[PDB]
């Protein structure tokens, strides 16, 4: 199957973040689009946090058949 370890929705969050590359104001510009300075590493990285927050919002109800919905009868 499908693993989401970044995929394409990781990928260009992180590059558009990425892309500011140290520059905080322009991080701070770009966290709108879920792009935090992190003082760790000191560039602006993704928001891992809003990105697992955003996709377990993406389940739509819960009913997500990534094999089989239901047997029913």
């Amino acid at each position: 199957g499908s693993k989401k370890q970044q995929t394409e929705s990781a990928e260009n969050k992180e590059k558009i973040c990425n892309a500011a590359k140290d520059n905080q104001k322009a991080c701070e510009n770009l966290k709108e689009k879920g792009c935090v300075f992190n003082t760790e590493s000191n560039k602006c990285e993704l928001k891992k946090d809003v990105k697992e927050k955003l996709e377990k919002e993406s389940k739509e109800t819960e009913g997500k058949d990534e094999k089989a919905n239901t047997t029913g009868s």
